[PDB]
């Protein structure tokens, strides 16, 4: 059999996003939290906002970000201070 070129599944296209195999092309579509650097899809710098925790400091993570509120608290995976 023969399948049309994926175009996005290639190591030089998307490589980390929800693409859309078209008839003669594709369409990279990174999720909410990622971006597109011309073809490679990955996470952006969420800590570039300003400590989403509430007072501590922000850090860059995947699907969101990380943070270290004033030592003595308990943050989360990628949400805010809690
Ligand atoms: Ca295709
Ligand atoms: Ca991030």
């Amino acid at each position: 059999s023969a399948v049309d070129m994926d175009e996005c599944k290639e190591p030089d296209v998307c490589k980390h996003g929800q693409c859309i195999n078209t008839d003669g092309s594709y369409r990279c579509e990174c999720p909410f939290g990622y971006i597109l650097a011309g073809n490679e899809c990955v996470d952006t710098d969420e800590c570039s906002v300003g400590n989403p925790c509430g007072n501590g400091t922000c850090k860059n993570v995947i699907g969101g970000f990380e943070c270290t509120c004033e030592e003595g608290f308990e943050p989360g995976p990628m949400m805010t201070c809690e």
